[PDB]
């Protein structure tokens, strides 16, 4: 009874499950779009199609066609970020977690993975949702989305494949929750959306979107923001890379017709094992099959909405890591490695920023190298692999994400930012890579609440604040519970840009995030290369 | 008789000076050149003729035709600079102080003054060389050269104005010495030339012209170098600039011959009257007529000569001072004032950039705004002023010089460098200047041992340290005397780049002098300039 919910596509069977010393139902594997397979390859999502009967929604559903990474085995640093369910085109499902007994308008919040926009899995043990759904009584949706070729091969002009698929693979989600929540004990009229990675460049593109706005309520965005470098593509790239996509494969390459039907004929995996063979450099943090600047999802381009003030004014809670590019320094960059401290030498710290700016002309890499040189101590190891690490993560995260937020700020209507920097007390990963791309989550999500799993009792206290101001936040648009006896999180403003440190520390208030750094990325380096 | 010398053009009657607790000889005025004057007006010099009778040497001859400073009248740190003597086109004598009794050989140092290469006299008190001839036992030469269009006016081509007469004049008076400074006790094999600003650069110029090399033995620079921005020109922005000279007085600018005849027609207040329009910009730091790259003085680039080793293979001792800029922009830039501590506005700051690398465009002048800003603190008029200090002397005295440093030292034999940052207890200049462009010539010169100019014990120890390295380092190509227990000044080195404070406190060895800064004016704005 608290289990059987009828929808407007058919009545689903959720199942109880335990959390902490309680219990919430739990709805897995629910179905919003009809699967996108054989000829609705690189389609537009299509909706479900309702069903009769009863749908057993009491298991994970299949993650979507995408890159397995295979560089530790059996390493739980690098898989638990691995699918951890059989891989299928047909993977556009979601999943809802519901406080028991069940609320009757209570806040949501819709989950939406990150993983490059090439892969993700809403099933993985850091994205469960009991905990938050059960602490902070909120009803908890983790949709799904095609990832690589198969949900962002864009051959403009084809209605065939048109781009930006996965993107309305996560818009039809929301109109799911739009048209269904309300049946779980979720109100519609105060959804957040949030995301990490690419997930919260989505949601960044969503607050764009004009067709997306009226599909939630306010967002929240981690380490990661729509006018990312790694985060969209012109109409003329995104098709050279589908056109040099087929030519990996034998494709005829005369129409998009053709193309298109050659690519469709290919097992999943025959196209992620090329899937890195089209982006145009040598490069770290740069992907090849992601959204696509369109006309369309995206009227114009990223930045002069911005600058206009089209999109959606609502509240947003944003924020970065501390070192958001030792993650990628370890998997593609000369002289990094998991088992040693990678002090970097000269030559190896050049090849990491050609790798790590590979649009930049000979000037651009002497700016980048001379802003983040101590020519006093260039042969010191370790500020030259520090260098690098900031090098990487101000520019493809901190930097992009500063620039939205003092944007935004200017037609929004509420702005809170936060800066992540505690390394979790049992990071299985080297100290060198400080606080990890991604590894908020685990504290995002509660899990520092399990006794088991082995965090500090101070983490655990940090994992509830961090809970409550995201729930609070979705609740109300703003973190802070007013009247309450505790520090409080301030606005950031467009004068004072002040924002938080989150760690296990009494909070600090700061101002103007990277500054310094920053101005070089978004302002003279861009100015650098427009001119050379 | 030890007033009375026999010199190879006639002879001279010096006059014995006091000088604090004793005495020694001085021989003021020696003709060293015929008077360029009237048809021999922008001409080389030609060799004074030999006169019967005995030459009356016991007063300061007259200063060369130069602009005037009047900024502050009555004002003693300003008016220390100007002509204290009558200006003249005749004005081609040099000094001599000789110790009591004449030595048989001792070394010689020659003094070249500095100003812009359009003022600066012999004859000021800061320059009189009997305190350092007396206490360091050394025959002391301070030379004259023609300053402005009179000594650097070049239409290259033209045999009667061919530019760089004034270096030609201070080659003239070093043959002089070569010729003479033995009948006086000094050592023609022992000769060290030593000037400051335009005088370091004419040192410098002198290394590297084949025609100067073989009348001196070692060089010290102080706050100049030959390859300084504002220190030559190309022959065609020499001819440009000579061209406006004409313009701005109603020359027929015909032919050479016509203008040049013209200009000899006008009254020497004429010419430096319209002196300054003919700049190409608005700039600080830059003056009209200055050396030319001509081929003859100068057989190719400075650069090439430098990167090829085409110069005196010798012994350099050089430095800088510690705020070289704040006197331009007392002068030049907008906020400044001698009676205020002269907090500067973002506003100013950005008018004080353009006019100090007036020659940069849009991009160059980001670069510098960036590299100089500290943006979580742009509204700090404190921090806006030292920086535009930092860029005037950084781009002017100190990068320009540390870039001849290196790029001499692959080739000589023995550099040593200082970095002179005490400031005199006794300035009459505000705090905000800090260590002025000229304020160690007293200390070079020995005037803190005068009791009556209210130095400090401890000033007076300073002074005598650096006399006695400068003559120290004349006498053996060594700023430090063997054997003794004091701390030693090290060689610099191409690798290990050591240098050394000059100051009150003891000693210390530092290493790589504003490489950061220096990587940036030295090897990136030239290339992002050349790029854009
Ligand atoms: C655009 O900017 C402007 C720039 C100027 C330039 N100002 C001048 O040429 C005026 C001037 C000033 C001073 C001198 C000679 N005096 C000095 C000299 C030196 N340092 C000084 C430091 C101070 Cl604080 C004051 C005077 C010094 C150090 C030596 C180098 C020079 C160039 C001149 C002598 C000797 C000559 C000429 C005038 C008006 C402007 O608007």
């Amino acid at each position: 009874s608290e289990l059987l919910v009828n929808t407007k596509s058919g009545k689903v069977m959720g199942t109880r499950v335990p959390v902490l010393s309680s219990h919430i139902s739990a709805f897995l594997g629910i179905p919003f779009a009809e699967p996108p397979v054989g000829n609705m390859r690189f389609r537009r999502p299509e909706p479900k199609k309702p069903w009769s009967g009863v749908w057993n929604a009491s298991t994970y559903p299949n993650n979507c066609q995408q890159y397995v990474d295979e560089q530790f085995p059996g390493f739980s640093g690098s898989e638990m970020w691995n699918p951890n369910r059989e891989m299928s085109e047909d993977c556009l499902y979601l999943n809802i977690w519901v406080p028991s007994p069940r609320p009757k308008s209570t806040t949501v919040m819709v989950w939406i993975y990150g993983g490059g926009f090439y892969s993700g899995s809403s099933t993985l043990d850091v994205y469960n949702g009991k905990y938050l759904a059960y602490t902070e009584e909120v009803v908890l949706v983790s949709l799904s989305y095609r990832v690589g070729a198969f949900g962002f091969l864009a051959l403009h002009g084809s209605q065939e494949a048109p781009g930006n698929v996965g993107l309305l693979d996560q818009r039809m989600a929301l109109q799911w929750v739009h048209d269904n929540i309300q049946f779980f004990g979720g109100d519609p009229k105060t959804v957040t959306i949030f995301g990490e990675s690419a997930g919260g460049a989505s949601v960044g593109m969503h607050i764009l979107s004009p067709g997306s706005r009226d599909l939630f309520r306010r967002a929240i965005l981690q380490s990661g923001s729509p006018n990312c470098p790694w985060a969209s593509v012109s109409v003329a790239e995104g098709r050279r890379r589908a056109v040099e996509l087929g030519r990996n494969l034998n494709c005829n390459l005369n129409s998009d017709e053709e193309l298109i039907h050659c690519l469709r004929e290919k097992k999943p995996q025959e196209l992620i094992d090329v899937e890195w063979n089209v982006l145009p450099f040598d490069s770290i943090f740069r992907f090849s099959f992601v959204p696509v600047i369109d006309g369309e999802f995206f009227p114009t381009s990223l930045e002069s909405m911005l600058n206009s003030g089209n999109f959606k004014k609502t509240q947003i809670l944003l924020g970065v890591n501390k070192d958001e590019g030792s993650f990628f320094l370890l998997y593609g960059a000369p002289g990094f490695s998991k088992d040693s401290e990678s002090k970097i030498s000269r030559e190896d710290f050049m090849s990491g920023v050609k790798l790590s700016v590979p649009h930049a002309n000979d000037l651009g890499l002497d700016a980048v190298t001379l802003q983040y040189t101590d020519w006093m101590d260039d042969n010191n190891g370790i500020k030259n692999r520090d260098g690098l690490d900031d090098i990487v993560g101000d520019h493809n995260v901190i930097c992009p994400l500063m620039h939205f937020v003092n944007k935004y700020t200017k037609f929004g209507n509420g702005t809170y930012l936060y800066f992540f920097n505690h390394r979790a007390s049992n990071l299985v990963w080297p100290e060198w890579m400080g606080v990890i791309h991604g590894y908020e989550i685990e504290f995002v999500f509660g899990l520092p609440l399990v006794k088991e799993l082995n965090y500090t009792a101070e983490e655990e206290a940090l994992s509830r604040r961090i809970m409550h101001y995201w729930a609070t936040f979705a609740k109300t648009g703003n973190p802070n519970e007013p009247h309450s006896q505790e520090s409080k999180w301030p606005l950031f403003t467009t004068k004072e840009q002040k924002f938080i440190d989150l760690n296990t520390e009494p909070m600090k208030v700061h101002q103007r995030l990277r500054v310094q750094m920053c101005v070089f990325w978004n302002q003279f380096l861009p100015k650098l290369l427009n001119a050379t």
